[PDB]
């Protein structure tokens, strides 16, 4: 696509996501950007055979049906296909009930490993709200 810097934080804010369960904005704006650099059309099939789909790369051997993860569950009850939208929100709900799960944004290999504990505001910064 894919998508800006504060055309996201922006799309990620309405969606009521800016201090979901603590996490600031600047997290999934962080975290965005190293899972998939942006991209809604992001995939990456993992080890086990499942595959990793959209801008927050949600997987699919839990969150997520694509039919070709077989022993999973599709928790989102909600198609992989649907994640690689332009549209945000599939991802964004999916993405919500993923930090409530009870291990919060750690779920993201990617922002615990580039983000957490971290100065994450920089990334929206100079954004218009």
């Amino acid at each position: 696509k894919v998508f800006g810097r504060c055309e996201l934080a922006a799309a990620m804010k309405r969606h009521g996501l800016d201090n979901y369960r603590g996490y600031s904005l600047g997290n999934w704006v962080c975290a965005a950007k190293f899972e998939s650099n942006f991209n809604t059309q992001a995939t990456n099939r993992n080890t086990d055979g499942s595959t990793d789909y959209g801008i927050l790369q949600i997987n699919s051997r839990w969150w997520c049906n694509d039919g070709r993860t077989p022993g999973s569950r599709n928790l989102c009850n909600i198609p992989c296909s649907a994640l690689l939208s332009s549209d945000i929100t599939a991802s964004v709900n999916c993405a919500k009930k993923i930090v409530s799960d009870g291990n919060g944004m750690n779920a993201w290999v990617a922002w615990r490993n580039r983000c957490k504990g971290t100065d994450v505001q920089a990334w929206i910064r100079g954004c218009r709200l």
